[PDB]
């Protein structure tokens, strides 16, 4: 799984073990090894939601499967409420967007997970 | 709807007032409140359209809905307008992705739209 | 055909014409002409894959056509392989999402490939 985290708050906002702590949770939360979790955080973004440019935060998780109505409910939960603790994002300022990645579309180590 | 540039313009050239100007008439051509409308901009980037390193964007809309053959024809005249006028880019320079998102795959406010 | 790769690579490490040698190499592997490829390298990312800040890059390819399980494996190779060569990523610290775009569904010169 693969999650990207781009917002405007500023890098010295985002916490020490941030990325760790992602990583952790979504092995948690999508049952997937922590080996294969990727995180990315792109702070002291251009950008605005509702146009405004209060603190909001646009988001992807990718993973081949683990991705469907009442899973994406629930990372949402968690997701939020990890950018509302760690980054004083408030929850209706985040879009996260799930894709369902079929194996064959994911390439990694010179092949796909086909 | 969360609309994303990614461009080789420099900062300074991108005017005050542009990520307004996109949420404004994204509303219009979407249809959707602008109050959900979120928008990104990225200059500075290391990009090449065709091998050149000329003023290029490389865009992506999602939207819940909202996406299809003509409504896609009518958002690009308006965005590649817009990257035209604004940014100087030439309209062979952009390409823009569209993402017709499931209610149930974009999180928002701890839940999803679903 | 456009790529994008996000690494944690300093931009120092990026030899000078990587973009074009992207762009040449992604020409002959899906057949279209240079001219219709676009690259975007982002460097000095904060990102994690497994848990740890090695070497990595997340990465997308989207194509009209042109994807599929034998030639996704066969670009994976390609771009590893440049991956390891130019920026020293290991291959198994890359992920690379890869989307067959419908034509009327990419903007381009105000309007679409349709």
């Amino acid at each position: 799984p693969m999650f990207i985290v781009n917002t405007n708050v500023p890098r010295a906002s985002v916490p020490d073990g941030f990325l760790s702590e992602l990583t952790q949770q979504l092995a948690q939360a999508t049952g997937k090894p922590p080996q294969y979790i990727a995180v990315h955080v792109v702070p002291d973004q251009l950008m605005a939601f509702g146009g405004s440019s209060e603190p909001c935060a646009l988001c992807s998780l990718h993973s081949i499967g683990k991705i469907g109505g009442a899973q994406n409910r629930s990372y949402s939960k968690l997701l939020c409420g990890l950018l509302a603790e760690r980054l004083r994002i408030s929850p209706d300022r985040v879009y996260i967007n799930y894709y369902d990645m079929a194996a064959a579309n994911v390439g990694w180590n010179n092949s796909t997970f086909a």
